């Protein structure tokens, strides 16, 4: 801690830290033991920038006792973070000065206009005095050279028109820059409060920027609030109103991310922006392959080549980047070769006017333009601690908010092509519509603060103004309509949400499965190939003309299809546990279900609710065992008198004792109004686990077939359909996986799928 603290306070001297207003709280949160005791602003900040960097080992300690995946936490990341915290302060000090530069010149110039035209009036009232006076004198001595005198009058008379419409056009450009003056000056007004938080926000988008990458949305939303939170107890200010996306990127940028195929995602957008703000060289971690596209389509224009560890031209493509400066794009990172350890760790050497950098045996003249980016396609892959200290990681992960946009859209592209086409016209509208009044504003700006003297003075100007102010009418006339059209979008869209929410719950649902059997690892692209095999390849729909039964079908089908795939690959006994929360997930896009939280909370766990020697009685007609189990379920407010029905029911031992009690389960639970059949079917299974658990799978299947229906779980009952899959669901490029427990093969199967094929194998 005290040289994570020295570290700080030396290389933040250049930064101006130094706020003299600034109180210290009553409770600081000191993380370093000799921090002096009136703190200063300057000490504040490098106490949090410690902060920070020690909340890692704790992030990564919470993950570990998890069993989750962690990386090593380095000194090259704090040096990573304060690197940042510099850069970023003096590009958001310099751009906030800057701005307000403009402001006040475009400010000035306005309220000198206004005196301009006070002054014209006054000589527009001058010049009429004159022209009376002229005509007066003219007149009374025409009552040769008076032909000249009303000849000058003349002239002047032109001359007071080229003034009158010169004040009605200066005060309509006036009037039409009265919204732009009001937006100026409240902006100024401004100005001491984001100068008042550059300090604070600049280091939570540092550390952001410097350790969040490898984390998914939860864990970076977790380590930013914890960075948050310390700043409010240090008095350290911050604003909380602009996304980190927003602060750290601007609107023209991300229209080019999109433009580069990147996906409109807020952990897409961060990951763009660590790849555009990185000190250590990014490390990429996408299993779907975006990123990778989206570093291609980044860097046509400086030439970046993709190559690989494991390809034989890796180290002359290495070579000839460094060489000529050009961005390489380098594959297969889990086969890391260290060669890359000089590069990475930017071990250059600078003498005779060379940069030389050592790669192997040959000095190498480093080009400042080269950079590098190392990927893997493998979510899973360990690194050593030595690369994670090189490397910035930025994981491409999926989140629940991007699967359902991309279920959503693709839906409507299946279902409503024309309101799909709309929705994508529209955001190209919006997009180039947006744009087009940023460089109008900008433009606007750089008219009032590159005109010389007076706006009045040179026509021009004032031409100018007021074309770039008719296009922003008329472009904010254009987006108004743009929004109304996107509400029928919406309102369209509205209907398939649901299916999104499920598309997404299943998913992520698949992905949980590795966490009960290793076999089950599941890619997004194979959830992808079920819902357009759903939405696409549904011998339900072949007919079906009605949106809504359409949908109604594709629901229904997509967790048919998911668990008739999934469970292929799945061992049988585990069958019923992802049926069950197949069902789960279907409870809950019924709206006229209640949740069940608490029955399903209690049917899970259970065993946690500890009871005492006396809180158990001894129940006749039960055994220990299961008279806790009455005791456990009779916290529930339907089993309370739990123990009392059992009681007064005397045919309870004859349905404890037989063969299938799971299809007769007694009515033994109070309750208010009607329960509904999937609720009838939770209380039973409840019931069953506290009397039957022999019988508690029997009472799951039950279950799984009041919610998905009888024949939901038949598939994997009937003999696998090997011919049909391999022709039709199997893609040439995706192997086939044989898996088979000790004493079976499918060699054999196989064997004779290539001979009932006529296939030549």
């Amino acid at each position: 801690t005290e040289a994570l603290y020295q570290v700080g306070k030396e290389f933040t001297s250049k930064m101006d830290l130094e706020k003299p207003n600034y109180i210290v709280p009553d409770y600081m949160p000191v993380v370093y033991d000799k921090l002096p005791q009136p703190p200063s602003h300057r000490e504040a900040i490098v106490n949090s920038c410690v902060f920070v960097h020690q909340t890692l080992h704790q992030a990564n300690a919470r993950l570990a006792k998890r069993g989750g995946r962690t990386m090593a936490i380095t000194p090259r990341h704090y040096l990573d973070f304060i690197n940042h915290y510099a850069n970023l302060f003096h590009e958001k000090r310099s751009e906030l000065e800057e701005q307000q530069m403009h402001l006040n010149v475009g400010l000035r110039k306005i309220k000198e206009t206004v005196d301009q035209v006070e002054e014209l009036r006054r000589d527009l009232r001058i010049k009429s005095q004159e022209l009376e006076v002229k005509n007066a004198a003219a007149n009374d001595k025409l009552k040769e050279e008076y032909a000249v005198l009303i000849s000058e009058a003349q002239a002047i008379k032109a001359d007071l028109a080229a003034v009158e419409a010169k004040v009605n056009r200066s005060t309509a450009l006036l009037k039409s820059l009265s919204a732009e003056r009001e937006r100026w000056e409240k902006t100024s007004e401004t100005f001491k409060n984001q100068m008042s938080t550059i300090a604070g926000d600049c280091l939570l988008s540092a550390a952001f920027i410097a350790y969040a990458g490898y984390f998914d949305q939860q864990m970076r939303q977790n380590l930013f609030t914890t960075w948050s939170h310390h700043l409010q107890q240090a008095n350290i200010q911050f604003r909380t109103d602009i996304a980190r996306t927003e602060y750290l990127s601007n609107a023209d940028e991300r229209l080019r991310w999109q433009a580069s195929s990147l996906p409109a995602d807020d952990l897409c957008t961060e990951n763009a922006i660590m790849l555009k703000r990185f000190n250590r060289y990014p490390l990429i971690i996408d299993p779907s392959g975006q990123a990778t596209e989206f570093i291609m389509n980044e860097y046509k224009d400086r030439k970046i080549t993709r190559t690989s560890f494991l390809d034989d031209a890796f180290r002359k493509n290495l070579e000839s980047a460094l060489r000529f400066g050009n961005p390489l794009l380098v594959q297969d990172v889990e086969s890391y070769d260290p060669v890359l350890n000089p590069v990475l760790n930017r071990e250059v050497r600078r003498t005779g006017g060379r940069v030389l950098i050592t790669l192997g045996d040959q000095d190498i003249d480093l080009s400042p333009s080269f950079v590098i980016f190392l990927s893997t396609r493998d979510p899973t892959v360990e690194f050593p601690p030595d690369l994670c200290s090189r490397v910035t990681f930025v994981n491409f992960t999926v989140t629940r908010s991007s699967l359902q946009s991309q279920c959503l859209n693709e839906v409507l592209k299946a279902e409503r092509p024309d309101v799909d086409e709309k929705r994508s016209d529209l955001l190209k509208l919006q997009g180039e519509f947006q744009l087009r009044l940023r460089q109008l504003e900008k433009s606007l700006l750089q008219a009032l603060n590159e005109v010389k003297g007076r706006i009045l003075d040179d026509d021009t100007i004032i031409t100018t103004l007021e074309n770039l102010k008719r296009e922003a009418a008329e472009v904010t006339r254009k987006v108004e309509e743009t929004d109304i059209v996107m509400q029928e979008v919406e309102t369209v869209s509205q209907q398939y949400l649901p299916l999104s929410t499920a598309c997404s719950s299943i998913y992520f649902t698949m992905e949980s499965l590795k966490q009960i059997h290793f076999l089950y690892q599941y890619s997004l692209q194979f959830f992808l190939d079920i819902y357009h095999n759903v939405l696409y390849e549904n011998p339900n729909l072949k007919g079906v003309t009605d949106h809504t039964q359409r949908l109604s079908i594709i629901t229904k089908d997509l967790f048919q299809v998911a668990f008739n795939r999934v469970a292929r690959g799945m061992l049988h006994q585990d069958h019923i546990t992802f049926a069950m929360l197949l069902a789960r997930i279907k409870l809950k896009g019924t709206v006229g279900e209640p949740t069940y939280d608490a029955e399903f909370q209690h049917f899970l766990r259970g065993n946690e609710i500890v009871l005492s020697a006396g809180s158990t009685p001894r129940i006749q007609g039960l055994t220990v065992e299961q008279a806790e189990a009455v005791v456990r379920l009779s916290c529930l407010p339907a089993f309370k008198d739990l123990i009392a029905k059992v009681q007064a029911d005397e045919q309870f031992g004859i349905w404890l004792d037989s063969s299938s009690p799971e299809q007769t389960v007694p009515y033994l639970w109070s309750e208010e109004t009607p329960a509904t059949p999937i609720g009838q079917a939770i209380h039973r299974l409840l019931l069953i686990q506290a009397f039957r658990p022999d019988r508690l799978l029997a009472m799951a299947h039950m279950f799984v077939s009041t919610n998905l229906g009888e024949s939901f779980m038949s598939i994997m009952e009937q003999p696998l359909d090997l011919t049909h899959i391999v022709g039709t669901e199997v893609k040439p490029n995706t192997p086939v996986l044989m898996c088979s427990v000790p004493g079976y093969d499918a060699s054999g199967h196989v064997e004779d799928l290539a001979a009932e094929q006529n296939t030549q194998i």
